[PDB]
DNA sequence: ACACAAAATATCCAGATTGGGGACACGGTGATAAACATGGA
């Protein structure tokens, strides 16, 4: 129905299972977008549990919505190499096995990278109740978001759309994730996405319906 | 203490000359360290 714009000076979207060296994507993943939308709604996550894993999210009940992503200006990236919180991968021993109070004791720096600027025009098709809840949360009683204001109708920009095995893409993102829980599952099938540069509204294929 | 008148025409430099000779650095060195990940019985 109605959509909104946002911007931020710095951002970072680390792909999962990156390993030692971290990376990022020019466009935030769908799951991160959904998490941001849920956080702004003022509704907490369905899971309240603590342990080895803390993403136990059954899909039994969750508001339905369709999400599109826009991009107005390409952004470069930079890298910083300071420190990282290592997880032991070797038998190791000594001091780590002595104290053992949330130890994470071994430390070794490698790398990581961040973005230079972010400005997106996010598109949402949601029921009226969810939009009203968002309005109440924004107006009522990690350097990721700076400010938000709905300027839907003006300020056109490019969009993204999945591509079928034909022709060739340009300036396309590497990987994208729809739904994921950090345990044994099938992850997501569709990975490749490409942008299209045209002024008017995105096509019907651009909108993607999230299972959650 | 009254009135009247308060300059006019010619001319305002000419030559010769504006540097020459020698030299523009020599040696010695150009970081050194610590911070593991997988296999077979």
């Amino acid at each position: 129905t109605r959509y909104l714009r946002l911007k931020a000076p710095f951002a970072a979207f680390r792909p999962f299972q990156s390993g030692s060296f971290r990376s990022t994507t020019p466009v935030p993943s769908f799951s991160a977008v959904y998490g941001l939308l849920l956080n702004l709604a003022g509704i907490e996550q369905r899971q309240e549990v603590e342990g080895k894993v803390t993403l136990i999210k059954p899909k039994a009940e969750l508001p339905k919505l369709a999400i599109a992503i826009g991009q107005v200006k390409p952004s470069s990236t930079s890298l910083i190499n300071q420190q990282l919180h290592n997880y032991p991968v070797g038998n190791s021993g000594k001091e780590f096995a002595s104290r053992t109070f949330g130890s994470k004791y071994w430390i070794a720096p490698v790398r990581r990278e961040v973005l230079v600027n972010l400005d997106l025009i996010i598109g949402l098709q949601s029921p009226v109740e969810f939009w009203q809840k968002l309005d109440q949360g924004l107006k009522g009683e990690n350097f990721l978001f700076d400010e938000i204001y709905p300027i839907e109708k003006p300020d056109l920009a490019s969009w993204y759309c999945p591509l079928e095995p034909d022709t060739r893409p340009n300036q396309g993102a590497c990987r994208l994730t729809l739904w994921i829980d950090r345990e044994n599952n099938t992850q997501t099938t569709i990975k490749v996405f490409s942008p299209s540069d045209f002024r008017l509204e995105p096509p019907a294929k651009a909108w993607q319906q999230l299972p959650g």
